[PDB]
């Protein structure tokens, strides 16, 4: 019995099938009352919700699925026919995320890709039929944020206006990524100060909009 299985079982027993809002509320209750987990959370999730409503992305890429919290969160706001691709290196988590999405009834909007982002990003054009991305949510491992941003650019997956949204730019913190996008004339950056999920600890999200070569 892992924490991630306990979160899924809690949702299965305390949320309504096909209601993504009740799924998000059950995860937030479990993680506030029972066991902390590294879901984006309601505080930062509200900022994500606002950004998704602004840009109404047709194709979103998420790096780091975990239990599926942010996937449900973004997927429930996507337009009919819009898609999310989420990459998850840990197969146990991949499987928890698939079941989470199935229960929320969002499985037809989301494809979970198994593997390291650094292995799958180069496969997106040919293996997964991707042209360019409208939005990327970076929330996997801090040390991958900058190399994966640079890899997405190299692979031609970024276009003018592509919205990169990065979780945890303050805690655990992504200093090289932040220094890079903020100093780069290829990105327009905005910081959204907030709180670490379920904690009274300052964190934030960085929005960096790609401006071209
Ligand atoms: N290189 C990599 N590629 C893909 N996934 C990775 C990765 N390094 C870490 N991960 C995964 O990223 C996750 C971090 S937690 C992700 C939280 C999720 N976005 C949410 O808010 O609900 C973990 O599940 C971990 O397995
Ligand atoms: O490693 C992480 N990947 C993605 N998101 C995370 C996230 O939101 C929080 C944390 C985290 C924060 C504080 C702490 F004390 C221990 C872990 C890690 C990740
Ligand atoms: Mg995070």
């Amino acid at each position: 019995d892992t924490k991630e299985q306990r979160i899924l079982r809690y949702v299965q027993q305390n949320a309504k099938p096909g209601d993504p809002q009740s799924v998000l509320e059950a995860i937030d209750t479990y993680c506030t009352q029972k066991e902390w987990a590294m879901n984006v959370g309601d505080a930062k999730g509200q900022i994500m919700d606002a950004v998704i409503r602004e840009y109404s992305p047709s194709l979103v890429l998420e790096l780091g699925a975990y239990c599926g919290y942010s996937a449900v969160r973004m997927a429930r706001l996507l337009q009919p026919g819009a898609r999310l691709l989420t990459m998850e290196i840990n197969p146990d988590c991949a499987a928890i995320t698939q079941q989470m999405l199935n229960f929320a009834g969002l499985q037809d909007k989301v494809t979970i890709l198994n593997g390291a982002s650094q292995d799958l990003i180069p496969q997106l054009k040919k293996k997964y039929d991707v042209d360019t991305l409208d939005m990327v949510f970076l929330d996997h491992w801090k040390d991958r944020y900058l190399p994966d941003t640079l890899l997405l650019e190299k692979c031609g997956l970024l276009r003018k206006g592509t919205v990169l949204l990065a979780d945890n730019v303050i805690v655990p913190g992504t200093p090289d990524f932040l220094a890079y996008v903020r100093g780069s004339s290829s990105f327009e950056c905005t910081h959204y100060s907030s709180y670490l999920e379920y904690m009274k600890v300052v964190d934030g999200l960085e929005k960096a909009i790609y401006q071209g070569p």
